[PDB]
């Protein structure tokens, strides 16, 4: 109903937006330097006031899907072509869009990363990536990337996931989908608020799409993930609108539970039919409710000749303090240091 | 009248307190901002007002704003405090005898501002158990109840406790604006100092190893059986959570026992009992100064004091505030609603 919230920059919020961000990244070396996050929150406050009244208003609509803001100024002969690869995707010229996105997802929540995630980097890369079309992990084109909570796997899942689309000149899709409960069937409602399922870690936390030089020890916690996961729940909290958390390719009934088994084969296909498309153009800013929808992209052909899809990536919890056994210290932002 | 901010130790606790001093132009902004809320809106806790509350508080002062901030990301802090906005104490009238009488046109500014720099921390929550599911409540002693183990005592020890320390959502931060403080009445504040404690003894108390119940306060529905089950059928759970750098801490000195048999477990939470007793210091508000308590961090209670009754008794604003309300939605009745067991 309102599970989509757009609002759609006038031309001065888009540059009194712009504006701030090129201060941040005047003041402040990265988007994630700790000076600029410790101070993230209160710079989010000289957002538009128009924008920060309807990020307000979505951060607190617990039937949100997803919140998109609109037309924020991108420079495409200045931001240089789309690199080859997320590791020298932290451009200077990207710089700006790094900060504007931290800005925007400060007004819901503080930003995180992942040990295990393109080296712990808080903001991240989505391009397509050239031997990596067919993968399951957001470098992908010619393969749908599958629908997914985010970090489904993991306690300390982002609340919002959020997008900043720098380019997309052939309009490919994001995919979102909610469980409306009424319509699955109380019965299988109830076998999926039960602790009777695995779900394991994505291919993104594996030291395959991490540098070669990164810490084993950062792998650890995804390695047990992986061999001996927990029995967890699709479904928590109020009937009325209870959260969802499951992955299309990494969920599993435990063994020997075919009503279990049945619920998520049932999940699966009505999900999958139930995935709309969000069309993130270049300046468009999403952050999806990791609570209540999952979400992936449609199949695309990458042309890797500097033109393609580039978008920064950003996790956002709604507690910071409740992930502090999982981080180094009180300011660290990076799941899986501690 | 400058603006100033600090850090004030307790024991090893080295950002214990987080001191803010408004200047004048500071308390003034922070005044005319609540004045024109009370305008605008119905109530420092109306669907309308809370809303907007997080955009609103965006307009208090620019220093105020970067402290708090640096506060709500310290995880050892004890107490924020923001000392001199302005009470006018004629204006706002005598202390009302009871906080059924509590909410008055006078003092909905201070309402009204304890909500904004409330919403700076997170998001106010109420109970549907206290002052009847208020927001904002009211801290007052009442004649009848000076022996009472509630905050509307006086000649008796508000015995201490982390707030609500039972409920799974139990407030983050306890907020308190002081609207008169007479005879210079404290909050007492105690935390964990893990340097001052037998290791074994931090090893038991991080253990799943003990009950702790709800205050009678709590009890009267698929809440409130839940409530029964926490008195009856307690849940085993930890007093001690989270990084070992930087622990939670959860216990009722009133409230609080080791699971059937746990002999260990019992030895351990007496000589925490002992530890946080000791460590007890205290944290006055003069009239206008705000404290936020990490309710993470720290016990509470109060020492006994002398009630006059006789419209000059010590009277606060109180607030909960959650750093996530969407994790108790299956205690409230929909999605802005704010009091947990309403549904
Ligand atoms: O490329 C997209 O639109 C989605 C990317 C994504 O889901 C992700 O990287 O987590
Ligand atoms: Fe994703």
């Amino acid at each position: 109903m309102t599970a989509i919230r757009e609002i759609r920059l006038s031309e001065p919020e888009s540059a009194q937006a712009a504006l701030l961000a090129l201060e941040c990244a005047q003041r402040y070396a990265e988007p994630d330097s700790a000076d600029f996050l410790a101070d993230a929150a209160v710079l989010a406050h000289d957002l538009p006031r128009a924008v920060r009244r309807e990020v307000e208003r979505a951060r607190l609509d617990d039937r949100l899907h997803a919140l998109v803001v609109r037309g924020n100024d991108v420079d495409q002969d200045a931001l240089g072509p789309t690199p080859p690869h997320w590791r020298q995707a932290r451009t200077a010229a990207s710089r700006r869009y790094g900060f504007l996105l931290v800005l925007y997802a400060s007004l819901l929540g503080d930003v995180v990363g992942w040990a295990t995630q393109q080296d712990g980097r808080v903001v991240t890369d989505v391009l397509p990536i050239e031997g990596q079309e067919d993968s399951l992990v957001s470098s992908s084109s010619s393969v749908e990337l599958g629908w997914h909570t985010e970090d489904a796997f993991s306690p300390y899942r982002a609340d919002y996931v959020g997008l900043f689309s720098l380019r997309n000149p052939d309009s490919v899709a994001t995919t979102v989908a909610g469980l409306d409960p009424d319509l699955v069937g109380p019965a299988v409602v109830d076998v999926l608020f039960g602790e009777r399922f695995h779900i394991r870690p994505d291919n993104s936390h594996l030291p395959t799409h991490n540098s070669g030089g990164r810490l084993s020890d950062y792998f650890a916690g995804i390695v047990e993930a992986v061999e001996n996961p927990r029995a967890v729940s699709i479904l928590r909290g109020h009937r009325d609108a209870p959260q969802l958390c499951v992955d299309s390719d990494f969920t599993t009934a435990v063994d020997g539970d075919a009503e279990a088994a049945g619920a998520l084969d049932t999940l699966i296909k009505h999900l999958g039919g139930a995935l709309y498309e969000v069309v993130l153009g270049p300046g468009d800013v999403a952050f999806l409710d990791n609570r209540n929808v999952v979400h992936g992209r449609r199949p695309f052909r990458a042309r890797f000749d500097g033109t393609d899809r580039w978008l920064k990536r950003i996790n956002v919890t709604a507690d910071l303090r409740k992930s502090r056994a999982a981080r180094r210290d009180a300011q660290a932002r990076v799941l899986g240091e501690a």
